[PDB]
């Protein structure tokens, strides 16, 4: 019960980093369920968007799905918009930034309608060690939002 909390996006968010390969390294059970377990994605920069190509498995079965990413308003602010197509259905949304190195890691963060929220944590190693895992650590701590004990670690074995 409770309508989605108001969310303080970051306000230092790099667009330049949102290229390459990044591995989703944690996430709430929910969204591990809907879209897939053993994630990653690869970004590629297309003039103002970026295309993303993601690879997961879902019930059990391997799906590629594609997307455009683009930032909502100023890019700083870590409001960010994708579209997301999977067999053959486009769905679209927009997510916050909740944490960032601007380096190493990515929180996101949605929330809809009571209310349901999902949050995945994305990285650029396939494990979270040092720098990044202590920058994590202390995020979720001061959170208001991100429940820490509900996040499941990818098992990329
Ligand atoms: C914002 C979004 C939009 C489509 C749908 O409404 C669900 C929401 C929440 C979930 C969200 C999609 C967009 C998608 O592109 C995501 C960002 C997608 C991911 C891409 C990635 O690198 O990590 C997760 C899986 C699902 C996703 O995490």
């Amino acid at each position: 019960d409770g309508a989605c909390p108001e969310v303080k996006p970051v306000d230092n968010f790099d667009w330049s980093q949102y290229h390459g390969k990044w591995w989703q390294v944690a996430a709430y059970p929910d969204h591990i369920t809907k879209y897939g377990k053993c994630g990653w994605a690869e970004y590629t920069p297309e003039g103002k968007s970026v295309k993303v190509s993601r690879y997961s498995v879902i019930h059990g079965k391997e799906y590629f799905s594609e997307g455009t990413a683009y930032p909502v308003g100023d890019s700083k602010i870590g409001k960010i918009y994708h579209s997301y197509t999977i067999g053959g259905v486009t769905q679209e949304g927009v997510f916050n930034v909740l944490s960032t190195d601007n380096k190493n890691y990515i929180i996101g963060y949605f929330c809809s309608y009571g209310h349901m929220d999902l949050v995945w944590v994305l990285s650029r190693s396939m494990v979270l060690t040092g720098e990044a895992k202590t920058a994590v650590e202390n995020y979720l701590i001061g959170s208001p939002v991100v429940d820490s004990q509900k996040l499941v670690y990818s098992d990329f074995s």
